[PDB]
């Protein structure tokens, strides 16, 4: 073993997520943060080249979480799914833990 997840940053601002992730070397380095613009919703921020991409974590009626189509009972299961299935529809971008 039990360690906390290296990817949960709570209420950091979108810009602070960009600032942090831009220093990461490896595409797919990522975090989950609690949106300021949409309180009570999560956002996923991900290093890609000289950019950081942001995705809304969406919810169905039952409160399951998804980015596109496949949905999960927890943020943890959605994150893990997207380590081996791209988060993006325009590039192959697979979630990988930040270096720390
Ligand atoms: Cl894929």
């Amino acid at each position: 073993e039990m360690k906390p997840h290296p990817w949960f940053f709570g209420k950091i601002p979108r810009a602070k997520a960009e600032e942090m992730l831009s220093k990461q070397r490896h595409d797919g380095a990522f975090l989950i943060r609690e949106s300021e613009s949409a309180p009570g919703d999560f956002s996923l921020s991900v290093k890609f080249g000289n950019d950081v991409q942001h995705f809304k974590v969406l919810r169905d009626g039952a409160g399951k979480y998804f980015l596109w189509v496949v949905k999960f009972n927890s943020l943890n299961e959605l994150v893990d799914y997207h380590r081996s299935t791209s988060v993006s529809r325009n590039q192959q971008i697979f979630l990988r833990d930040i270096e720390q």
